[PDB]
Parts: C-alpha cells; structure tokens; sequence
C-alpha cells in the first residue's frame, strides 16, 4: 500500500512486529491506523465507524498481549476492523463485507488471530471463561482476555458467564468497550478497575500489561468515544411494520411493542417517540422481551416482539415454553427473514420457518409483499388463540398498492395463475421470481400466505390436479415450509413429487442479497433450472 | 386439621385470626406429609386479595402449599390463582414485571408478587428481567426464598426469616405502600440410560486427559454424581444457565479440550442460540448428551423432550444420533466424543434401558443406519427407543425394519434403496412429526422425486398431558397395537 502514506502502519504485518516498536512510536502508530481506517474501508460498511473507537485499545492489546498464542476475543466483532488490519489483513480490509471478502466480524477459519467467530453479541466472556480454564490446565501460562461492549454485556448470557467466573476464577481479562457501574462486576467476583481513558494508548498499555499479569477474574472498564454511530443490521419492511405499528396503536390502548436493542432497526424509532408509553426496549435481552410479552398477554393487552429471524433464536425456550404451551396470544414481527446479505452466516434469518413450526400452537404468515405484510400483522395482531408470527426479508417492498386491512382466514393459500403440469407454491417475497417461473412454465401458482397451518385442502387439490409440485421459501429446505408440504402430501398417502426450493444445507456466506440469491439459485433463472435437473 | 378444614378458599383463609395461622402452617405441614414455603404461602394469601392480585412462583416444584389454600406445578387453565404457568424456572421476574406494567396501565390497584428461589436467579433471564425492572421502575414485590439486586434497581429488604408465619405477615403489610421494584429476600430451610452415560463418562475420563462434562445445576438427574466424585476437575456445573453452558463448551473445545454438555431436551431449547451459532457456526466438536429425550411422564408439557429432532436438524453441521438401546447409545457417546469434525448430539429417554448385552466401544460409521429385518411391503424406519414397539410391528406384518441411528445426516442410500424395495415407508420416532426425523426421510425421497408414500409416526401437533410414559405412549399411539392400527388406516386412505 502507501508507505509514504502511512511510514508507521508500514512497519507492521504481525503483532510481532509491532511489538518491536518503541512505545513512543504507537500514538503515531494509532493516527496512521484511524486515517488508514478512513481510506481504505468503502464507508458502505458502516463498521468502520466502530472500529475509530477501538483503535488505541487494539494496539495497546496486540502490544502488551502475545498473540496469536494469548487469546483475545472481540465480542460482536463488528469493531474489530482495526484488529484485523494490524493482524496480517492490512491489505484486503478494502474486500471486507464483499462476496469472496474478508468476514465482517472475526472468523475463526480466516485467521489464526481470531479465536471466535463472533455476529451475535455477548459470547466473549463465555467461551473466553472456557479458553482460559483450558490454558490454565495447559500451564503454559497462556493469557485470556476479552472485549465486551456496554451494549452487549446486556444479556443474560454475560451475567451467567461472569457469575461462573466469579465462582471458578480463572486469570482472564474482561475489558468493558464503554462508549454511552463497577459495583455490580466486584459483586459477581471481578477486581475492577476503571473507569479509565480507552483512546490514551500509552496509558492502557501499562495499565493492561499490569492486569494481564495479575490473578483471578480482572475487569477493566474503558470509555471510548461513540461518534456518529452506524447504520443497524419503495418502503423496507421495517418502515411498513413501524407505520402500522403508529397507526394500531392510535386506534387502540391495548398495543404494546418490544424490542431487544433495535429500535431503528425494527422500524421504531418514530413509533417509540409517539407512542413512549406503549414502547419497551429491554436492552440485548431477547429471552426476556418474550418471556415479558407473556407477561403483558396475562395482563390482558396485546403484546408485539419485534426481533429478527437470526436473534429470535435466542428466545426459542420462552416462545415455546412460556408463549406456546399457554396458548398466550403474542404477535412476533420477524424482520431481516431470508438472507439478510453483508453481515453473512452469523446473522442470516435462514431457520425461523422450521424452528417455529414444530411449535404446537403456533400461526406462522409469509407475507408477499407489503400488502399482505400489513394485513398478516392486522390478522396477527387480532388473532386471540394463541401466537402468531409474521416474518419479512430486510428490503425494500415491491411497490403494491395498499388495501384496507382485513382478516385473513387463518391456513388459507390463494390461486394466482392457473398453469398446467406443475404447480409452485409460494412462501414469502421470493415470489416475483416465482412468478417468472409459472409465466415461463406455464405452470399454476400460488401464494400460500400461511407456513402453519398449512392449507392443506389447496395442497391435496393442486396435488391431484398436477404431475409435480413445487414450493419456494427463503428459509432452509430441512423442516421448513416445503418441508411441511411434503409431510401433508405423505399424511394423505398422495405421493406426488414436490421439489422444496430454499436454503442449501450450509450456512450462507457474505454478499449482496441479490448477488447471493442469484448464486444459491433463488431467482427466475435459478429456478428453472433446477426445475429442469430434477424433472431429468 | 381443625384449621385447614376452615380453609376451602383463600378467602376463608383471610377470615381466621393471626394467632391461629401458625397452627394452620403445622396442620398444613403435616398434611403434605416444597414444605419449605408453608410459612410465606401463608403469609403470602392471608396479605393480598388473590386471585385479583397476581401471585407468581418460579418453577412451581414448590407449589403445593399454595395449591392447597386453592398439574404438578401451577398451570393456568387449572386455577385462577395460578398466575403463570410454570415449569422451567426463572420465568416468574420476567412475566411479572409483565403483568405488573399490566395491572399499572389497568388502573384497578391490582398487585404482583414474585416468588423465585436461589437457583432461578442464577438464569440469564432473570438478570436481565431485573434490569428492565429497575429502569422502567413498575410497582411489583420480588421474593428471593433463600434455602447486587439494589445493584440492579431494585429496592432490598432483608435479609428475615422466612419461617416466620406472623413476622412475613407484618413485613409484607409494612411494604404495602412502597413503590417501584422491592426486593425481599427471605430465608429458608435394569439400567437408566443416565445411568450408563455417567458410567461412559467414568469409564472415558480414565482413558484421556480431555474429557470434560458440563451440566446447567442436574447432576443427579443425568445420573453424574459418581463422576463428579471421581473426576472432580473434569466436572462443570455452572448453575441454571443453559446459554453458558454451551458457549463456555465452545471455549473449552477452542482451548483444545472435549467438552461434553449433558442437558435436557427441554432445556436444550434454552440453548438454541449457542448450539448454532457458538458452536455449529464455529464446526466446533462439542457433544452433547440430551437427556430426558421423548415423553418424560409425570413432569407433563413442560418438561417434555418433544421437538429435540426439529429444531436440531435444521442447523448446518450437526450430527444427530438416536440410540434404539442403551448399548446403541454407548456406541452413539463414543462415536460423537471421537467424531472431531463438528458438533454430535446423542439423545435418550428418561428411564429404564431394555437390558441388551454392552458390547465393547467401537466408533459407527457417520450417517449409516442398519437393516435388522428384511420383510416385504413396507419397510419401517425407526428413529430412537420406541425400537422394541417398531420391531414387534414388524414381525406382526412381516415388514422389513431398519434401526436408522442417526437423524442427521440421514442414510440416503438406504432410504433410496428401501423405497425402490417396498410399495411404502414408516417412519417411527418419538418426536415431533413436524420437521422430524421422518420428516427429513420425506425429503429425502421428494428431492429424488422417488414419491413412495411414508407414514410419518410420532408426537402429535400438540403439548403432551402428564401420565406415565407408558399410558401417554399409549394413549397416543406410540403402542405396537397403536403403531399397526395407524398403519392400517393409512394403507385404507
Ligand atoms: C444477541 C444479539 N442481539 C442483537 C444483536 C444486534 N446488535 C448488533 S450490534 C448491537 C449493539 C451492541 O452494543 P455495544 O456492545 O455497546 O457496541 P456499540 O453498538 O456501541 O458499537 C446490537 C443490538 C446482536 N448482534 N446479537
Ligand atoms: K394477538
Ligand atoms: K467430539
Ligand atoms: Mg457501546
Ligand atoms: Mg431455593
């Protein structure tokens, strides 16, 4: 790159090396990287905005620590950027976020610098906890330490991780990324120490290579500048869902709406200002934000969990066990459904459609497109036996028009074209695809609006009335929508072929969400194709 | 039980005079004979205007007394006095502050109280439902029964005896007017698979130098007291948090070590999010050992191990393994503890094993399941321990039956094979049929458009009731005449 540019950054292909330069060099240093930062990352990637805030405390790490043979670990990961440039990938940071590009978070099989493949948040201290009870039962004398954001040492995960390491103490380093108190971490058995100036270089290197010597759970807590933030993980989905939210809750008191750390990313950030009273952002805790929806349920009102497909993950228990089973009717508006593009395999809403289908009790709707998205949440919203869920990609709408809303009748698909030999059955917005498909094949389609409970009747019938079926959904083949199209057909003992289009059995890389659409198969052309393979 | 035979209603309750509770908790004691919590159970109806106000006890294993004064643990549709259906534990703080934001809003002065103990404050959870507490500050009561949260925002009261009938009382009445969160902190005073998995374990950790055994606060119940004995720096409880077990596995795996996380099918679920994307995600090898798989019995909907082979058969990279006998399952353990290429779940039931001959360990080839019987007609599929009840359908029709083994990745060629071999398959586990194991044998067969039909037998689309094992198997039709019934009117469709 330019050396003249950067004279210093030059001088560093390996924390190694770096750890050969004079610590009077590293403020230099710490310049070079934050400009180098801003010219070398296309500014599409947001994240290099979360990297300006660790710059310092990455040198003052890779100085002080010897890595690659300590481990650090960086929770999220999504300000590791400057981690990354001063670990051998200095180079090829202008590819990160790019399909064939570097990860947009840490990622264990891109290099030996990265312990944890991070995308969800607050795992650091958890696996760290494991990491160092393996290195002490090595006695190697191998450090640990982690970086946790303030944000993401919000869930309940990092509490149950701190309170083992309070009981086990191993030597580890957890170090607060304060960027918005210590009592809380002496109590659960940490030694704290901070609140301490996290872009002073000079100031965390002596005060870490302290720590890092010292016995037992250590907790240093930083403070780092914010700056302007970074954009969250035709109308997107998200704004349909924001405005129908404004526009419900006016009509009626009983409208409640949760979100577990992403009000702007849900769409909420307008609703939450009108609406102060009837908002609810319980931090990074995604458990709670359901188990508390239960709660407003019992209470007689109406409860709304906005979540992503890939975090809802992480409230599977509390959707079944403390929603399901009672039959509590709390409406879950699943955003970022599909693959969601540049954040990549860590973040992919890929699994809803099967992990909440074998739940007893549940309604699962597949919206078209941004009509049918507003009417599957009014019929959600309204539907009173139990809990409902309306999953949308991240993106823009097709550009329908709008309908006064109206109940949908609950597992009932609806005949789009009538075509002949084969019949597609569509779930979700892959549909204008779909649609090119049937147009191309002259076969029949159908919107199936609902994933669960299927309609059956439409799919026996379509069955009966052509040689194959076909159904599309953007969520993974193995015990999604097809999947359970698949399971009525057996039921009935009426084998008909039924080709599932979905998600391969991987977990899907980073790109473009057209890009990578176009390359797993899920377009027009795609589709055909396989089509054509599998009738061969 | 001169003082409790006045007490049909909690209402009755609240009629007697102070000076005549304590007898009612002695005779209430003796009765029963958990009666831990006689004393606050008390205390807690005698003081609020339940079932208007809103009583919630974490667990509800505790729940006896509280019955009495009014389903193995509180469920809704039993009692109105049952505010929340339990189970699983620390859900009370977090559907409290629910229903407390809930009865602010309704303007009615309704109250909430939460019951939790020790061990439910231990959960990821309940931290982060004390939290939310302690910044949206709702009116509600939190009662630590004890056999940082002012910390958290909460206002602590503390520490008193919690044996204390007429002490609780006064405490309770003298924070009656109190707003915001208040925190009261009281004190008080024939083989089974988990059998051989602890004797695996035993046996494994005298061969190597890294095995390492985690478990979420259920050492007895996964039968590893003798191991944590024996091997105690290879022993792991990290108290009720099920996410930090997986993802402090995923750290020990990293570190070089193989950890082996033994974890309920049910609480398997509070994990979801580690298994994928801490461990799955990473192809890290850690093995999971998910007890209590299937029907469990007596414990009802809450703790049933019913949708273990659904929600993990989704995930990318991860080997599932379903043992038919205890000696299938010591293959299953050794196979997945040496299979280093990514995550292996081995599940079983609760309960007896058949009492099959332990032959010695030996790794099975990944992905292979094996004909025990080669009938005509229709070839049966079984997936797990409902094996004895498959093979007896089996010899009664004269079908060819297959022990699978593994769930995933499932034995295509030998799905292929019997499909081409008979008119139609079976599929038996005990599991959800909804994106089951049967149901990926159906993808199977559809992606090769080779549509043969299968009958897919399993747990039905609804939470399972408790009962015996044996009468809910039955009862549901997981019995030998129950299976044959199916499948002959399925074959009259
Ligand atoms: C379990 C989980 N839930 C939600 C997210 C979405 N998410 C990504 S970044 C972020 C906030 C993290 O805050 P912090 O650690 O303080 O870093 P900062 O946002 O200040 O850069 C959230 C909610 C996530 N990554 N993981
Ligand atoms: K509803
Ligand atoms: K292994
Ligand atoms: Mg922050
Ligand atoms: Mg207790």
């Amino acid at each position: 790159f330019d050396i003249a540019k950067y004279p210093t950054l030059a001088l560093v292909d390996s924390t190694q090396e770096l750890r050969l330069l004079p610590k009077e060099s590293l403020p230099k240093l710490c310049d070079e990287l934050r400009r180098y930062l801003l010219d070398s990352v296309s500014r599409s990637s947001g994240h290099f905005a979360s990297g300006l805030g660790t710059v310092e405390l990455t040198v003052a790490l890779h100085y002080v620590y010897n890595t690659p043979f300590d481990q650090l670990i960086w929770d999220v990961g999504h300000q590791a950027y400057p981690h990354k440039i001063l670990t051998g990938r200095r180079d090829k940071i202008g590819t990160i976020r790019q399909k064939g590009g570097l990860h947009p978070f840490p990622w264990r099989g891109e290099s030996e610098y990265d312990v944890l493949s991070v995308g969800h948040s607050s795992t650091s201290i958890s696996a760290g906890i494991g990491i160092a009870v393996a290195a002490e039962k090595e006695g190697k004398n191998r450090r640990t330490v982690c970086v946790i954001g303030d944000g993401a040492i919000t869930a309940g995960m990092a509490f149950e991780a701190m309170n083992h390491a309070g009981d086990i103490r191993p030597d580890m380093l957890v170090i607060l990324n304060d960027n918005e108190p210590g009592t809380l971490f002496e109590e659960l058995g940490f030694n704290y120490i901070g609140p301490v100036d996290g872009h002073d270089v000079l100031g965390l290197i002596t005060t870490l290579k302290n720590m890092r010597d010292l016995k037992g759970p250590q907790f240093l807590h930083i403070m780092t500048k914010k700056g302007r933030g970074y954009e969250p993980a035709l109308p997107s989905y998200s704004k349909i869902f924001g405005d129908w939210l404004c526009e419900t809750a006016a009509k009626d008191n009983k409208l409640m709406a949760i979100t577990p750390a992403m009000r702007e990313g849900s769409g909420m950030v307008e609703f939450s200002r009108k609406f102060p009273d009837r908002y609810f952002d319980v931090a990074i805790a995604e458990q709670h934000a359901v188990t508390f929806a239960a709660g407003l349920a019992i209470g007689g009102y109406k409860p709304i969990v906005a979540i992503y497909s890939t975090f809802l993950q992480r409230a599977y228990d509390q959707v079944l066990h403390d929603v399901a089973i009672q039959k509590l009717p709390v409406l879950f508006a699943i955003d970022r459904a599909g693959i969601v593009g540049a954040d990549g395999q860590t973040h992919q809403g890929a699994f809803d459609l099967s992990y909440l289908r074998c739940i007893p009790e549940m309604v699962i709707m597949t919206p078209s497109d941004e009509n049918e998205c507003r009417q599957m949440l009014y019929t959600g919203y309204h539907y009173n036996d139990g809990p409902s869920a309306v999953r949308y990609p991240r993106g823009n709408a097709v550009g329908v028009e709008l309908t006064p809303l109206e109940k949908l009748p609950i597992g009932k698909g609806i005949v789009k074209r009538r075509g002949e030999k084969l019949a597609i059955l569509n779930f979700g917005t892959l549909m204008p695809e779909a649609a090119k498909v049937a147009e191309s094949l002259n076969a029949t389609l159908v919107d199936m609006r609902f994933v669960k409970p299927l309609d059956e009747a439409l799919i026996l019938e379509m069955a009966a009335s052509h040689e194959a079926l076909v159904t599309v959904e953007e969520n993974a083949i193995m015990g999604g929508a097809g999947s359970g199209v698949n399971e009525v057909l057996m039921a009935h003992r009426k084998p008909v072929p039924v080709l599932n289009i979905g998600l391969p059995d991987f977990f899907i890389p980073q790109g473009t969400q057209e890009e990578m659409r176009a390359e797993l198969g899920l377009d027009a052309a795609g589709m055909e194709a396989k089509i054509k393979a599998w009738l061969a």
